[PDB]
């Protein structure tokens, strides 16, 4: 079950990608999660990728499609895996085509998780996120129990320092105009499909699992 999750940024790739492995036995692989994970840890990548994360610009292709290369080598993705938010440029699909076509595990789909630009500014500034245990909630659309605070440990939730207007602006903007070439290139392999990412998380849910039990 070899996947790829692709969405504009608040569309719920992390949302559904948790659930996805949760169910199935394959790796939850965010490049977004792996460089915040470096910026968190002060590594010589968080240093490099921060620059470019915290003005909402994409992290160039070079490193990017590097630590993904030698994150999908792991004994842990021999039985697929879970790719989120990669490939994000058709160059980065150039690029994995090559390194999965050698690995004998093409793409079985790319999940576009569709969601209506306009609604994604309220999807990212309410999101809010466990400062222990990395849970996230949205402050209407999935919020907890008490505000401020995480059902799970009771760990103070904060705000992403990129899910801001100026910054969810500008994301928007840099992952729209990747969107349409990268869609294109994937519809025209043949197995882009399109998800409806407007529905209650559960209901996104169920018809994702319609399309993955054919890959269990
Ligand atoms: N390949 C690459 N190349 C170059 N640079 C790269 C790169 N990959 C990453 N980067 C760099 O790293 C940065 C961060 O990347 P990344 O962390 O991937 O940011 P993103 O793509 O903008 O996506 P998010 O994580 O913000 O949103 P999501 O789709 O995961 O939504 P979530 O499920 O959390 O949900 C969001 C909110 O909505 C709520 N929600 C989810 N589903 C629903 C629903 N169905 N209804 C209502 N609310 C919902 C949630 O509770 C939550 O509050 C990028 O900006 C870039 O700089
Ligand atoms: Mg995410
Ligand atoms: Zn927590």
């Amino acid at each position: 079950m070899n996947l790829v999750l692709m969405g504009l940024p608040g569309a719920g790739k992390g949302t559904q990608g948790e659930r996805i492995v949760e169910k199935y036995g394959i790796p939850h692989i965010s490049t977004g999660d792996m460089f915040r994970a470096a910026m968190k840890e002060e590594t010589p990548l968080g240093l490099e990728a921060k620059s470019y994360i915290d003005k909402g610009e994409l992290v160039p292709d070079e490193v990017t499609i590097g630590i993904v290369k030698e994150r999908l080598g792991k004994d842990d993705c021999e039985r697929g895996f879970l790719l989120d938010g990669f490939p994000r440029t058709v160059a980065q699909a150039e690029a994995l085509e090559e390194i999965l076509e050698e690995m004998g595990k093409p793409i079985d789909y790319v999940i576009n998780i569709q969601v209506d630009k306009d609604v994604l500014m309220e999807r990212l500034t309410g999101r809010r996120i466990c400062s222990v245990c990395g849970t996230t909630y949205h402050l209407v659309f999935n919020p907890p129990k008490t505000p401020g605070i995480c059902d799970k440990d009771g760990g103070e939730l904060y705000q992403r320092a990129d899910d801001n207007e100026e910054t969810v602006t500008k994301r928007l903007e840099v992952n729209m105009k990747q969107t349409a070439p990268l869609l294109d290139f994937y519809d025209e392999k043949g197995y882009l499909v399109n998800v409806n990412g407007q529905q209650d998380i559960q209901d996104v849910y169920a018809d994702l699992k319609v399309l993955l039990g054919g890959l269990k």
